[PDB]
DNA sequence: ATACTAAGATAG
DNA sequence: CTATCTGAGTAT
């Protein structure tokens, strides 16, 4: 039972970027589940095997962690098509992990054949015709069929929660108490629409001490919609293995809503920030039916509700710690159905 | 008083270099105040001692040029790691001399311990405690506040007009009336977005005979966003230090706008322009406040005010002489107050 | 060959 | 939008 996985569009190297260092928490968690499992990618490292270095037929199972097929400047991008490539070459059943709504499967060949640098491949060589599975993260199957209508070699659709994988890592450790020294922390990107204007209204003219880490830079929020005067600290991004720690610095977390996840996917954030020493505040909008925790209490729907519970944070050392022990609590009654989890994910590529 | 001056990243032997030049012009004018000083480096020269022959604790005062942490190749760039080392071994204050807003002080160990070549050194070798004291050429101390954010141990900060070295050399000379040959000329080379466009804008399209001297080329520019139809004559690079040489061939020479210097820093350019037999005219966006000199004839907007002074000068040999005469009286009144200049920088290295 | 380059591409 | 990431090309 050898199993390979590779990301479709992003180079695996190490943790210094999102897709990669995820494509190998994916691959040591299969491997703490018993599974013999390799990565290949472009090149031999210290986690993966090259695509020209092994014979995709010699593996059992290949899983494939979802990324986009679009060719920046036009460009070549070498991991996309020798990705594809080695698809292509498979003569069995691919396993496709959706874990964006933005990237369900699609065929590079089309993208290709009207590039100037189209002679460089052919049909035969990119075209994927093996029957492909999407294990979705996002419990809604119906919009997971919906992203991939455009595709027909897609033939089975089943729910996984994927992100899963932050928690039941081997060595998962629970945030411990910290020094405080921020009221409310949040780590992202910036993302323009609906998403700057939520971020503006949880992250700036607070009245908090409030660090926003991560890619976004101050100068981005240009809007004139969603206006601001005093904004949050910005920081540079964190190791991937570091998020829960940076996150326990403030007594409080954010996680935002967004049209591509609410009530529908879970995702690694809400780990990060559960697991940590930060009390996890939710934007109703992320879980309306509030699946996450089951008390209002973490949630908020605007600044003046994360202001205000906030404010009852920093004063209620009591309350504070009383919602970080149900945070943790619910966090612990996931992470003892690891089994379960780990059945499920061998269910879900036919182990 | 034994002081020590080091270039943080490059290597400093003699005049063949735009880093190496400075440092020892700067070791020069500081000889020249009849202070004892030392250039440390790789190693034994004319003007420089070796790192590993001498001990930085011998010193009372560690003087350090900026520099950038930049490992080409990937490889160990010994410069930068035989100057932190000197550095970290240091127990005073350190002076770092901010000639540029591209080069703050950096700590390369959170660098250096993460390359495969991190084996070779330890953060008790390489990390930098002692205090450090900024000495701005910008006037502006809240742009150098911002740009060592990153870093603790910069404690101080302090202006000084650092670039006036070469007028207060015991060498300096003005240059005498030359034959002209150009109608305009430029040093300098490309870098991109809004440093091309202003390139474009004050040396294309304007029908006198201009000249480009240093690392440019005619294709190097290509933004559709500042279409050009006559570009200058590029006569690519020049000696070292024969700038003002160089500039005495035209009628005027060029100081044109950047993000970095604008109401902020007076480069050794503008010096060795305002030497020349050249009338100098500036970007009103690189002095607003006028300090350069105190009349707007000297200073222009677009092409349109440009082409227009150039003109002017053409049709006034009475006009031009009047002009550089102004310009050259300014340079002489600077250079009296020599001893001003030479006491202002005592004080800065706390003598 | 020898020595210098004040760093360009990428992340989200 | 720049902090972070990557890792030899250019000038003598």
């Amino acid at each position: 039972m050898k199993i390979a996985i590779i990301n479709m569009g992003n180079n695996v190297i190490n943790f210094k970027t999102v897709p990669s260092s995820e494509t190998i928490y994916l691959f040591k968690v299969i491997s703490e589940m018993g599974l013999n499992v390799d990565i290949i990618s472009l090149k031999n490292g210290v986690y993966t095997k090259s695509f020209d270095e092994v014979d995709v037929n010699d593996y059992d199972r290949l899983i494939v962690v979802n990324s986009s097929i679009n060719f920046f400047g036009g460009k070549p991008n070498l991991a996309i098509l020798s990705a594809q490539k080695f698809m292509a070459k498979y003569k069995s059943k691919i396993y496709y992990l959706f874990t964006d709504i933005r990237l369900p499967f699609s065929q590079s060949w089309p993208n290709v054949k009207n590039r100037p640098w189209a002679y460089l491949y052919t049909e035969e060589e990119l075209l994927i015709k093996s029957p492909i599975k999407v294990i979705s993260q996002g419990i809604n199957l119906d919009i997971a069929k919906a992203a991939h209508k455009k595709v027909d070699n897609v033939i089975e659709f089943e729910y996984f929660p994927i992100e899963q994988y932050k928690i039941h890592m081997n060595d998962f450790q629970l945030s411990k108490p910290t020094k405080k020294t921020l009221d409310v922390i949040y780590g992202g990107s910036f993302r323009s629409g609906q998403r700057e204007s939520k971020m503006v209204e949880f992250l700036f003219d607070t009245g908090l001490n409030i660090e926003f880490f991560g890619n976004a830079r101050e100068k981005q929020f240009k809007n004139p919609k969603y206006p601001w005067t005093k904004a949050p600290v910005f920081t540079g991004k964190i190791p991937m293995n570091m998020v829960s720690e940076k996150n326990s610095q403030a007594i409080a977390a954010l996680i935002i809503g967004d049209k591509n996840y609410n009530d529908n996917f879970i995702t690694l954030r809400v780990w990060e920030t559960m697991a940590s020493d930060a009390v996890m505040l939710i934007d109703e909008e992320f879980d309306t039916k509030h699946r996450i925790i089951n008390d209002a209490r973490f949630y908020v729907n605007n600044r003046a509700e994360l202001i205000d519970r906030v404010n009852e944070l920093k004063h209620s050392d009591v309350l504070r710690k009383e919602m970080l022990s149900i945070q943790h609590d619910i966090l612990n009654k996931t992470r003892a159905k690891k089994a379960e989890w780990q059945d499920a994910f061998k269910k879900a590529i036919d182990l």
